[PDB]
């Protein structure tokens, strides 16, 4: 049941992002710019194909997937990695593997926010977005 993330979301917290962008490797300009970025991630379904568009004044990106099967994939900071995403614990779960390291990135409903919790090395970044009408 996917059902809950779906619709449009803000960023109104974020904790650790710098450490995360960094810890991947992304240069110090596009940090700062980040840490001062709020995207909008819009999450739609159309059947079994989930479509989850992240969108801001800096990057842009989008992608389509099916929960449970492989999709390449291009992140914002230029990634070509292999991904997944699943249900797990109610969780969206999205992995990404490139070049042998992996990234998670968690998404989970509490109190009606919508948490994004991202992990890579050592670095765990906790970001809050909230629903918009
Ligand atoms: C959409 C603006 C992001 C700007 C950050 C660019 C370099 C870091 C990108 C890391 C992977 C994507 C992180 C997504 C974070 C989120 O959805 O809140």
């Amino acid at each position: 049941m996917v059902d809950a993330f779906l619709g449009t979301w803000k960023l109104v917290d974020s904790k650790n992002f710098d450490d995360y962008s960094k810890s991947l490797g992304v240069g110090f300009a596009t940090r700062q710019v980040a840490s001062m970025t709020k995207p909008t991630t819009i999450i739609e379904k159309n059947g079994d194909i989930l479509t989850l568009k992240t969108h801001s004044t800096f990057k842009n990106t989008e992608i389509s997937f099916k929960l449970g099967v492989e999709f390449d994939e291009t992140t914002a900071d230029d990634r070509k990695v292999k991904s997944i995403v699943t249900l797990d614990g109610g969780k969206l779960v999205h992995l990404q593997k490139w070049d042998g390291q992996e990234t998670t990135l968690v998404r989970e409903l509490i109190d009606g926010k919508l948490i994004l919790t991202l992990t890579h090395g050592t670095a765990v970044c906790t970001r809050t977005y909230e629903k918009e009408a």
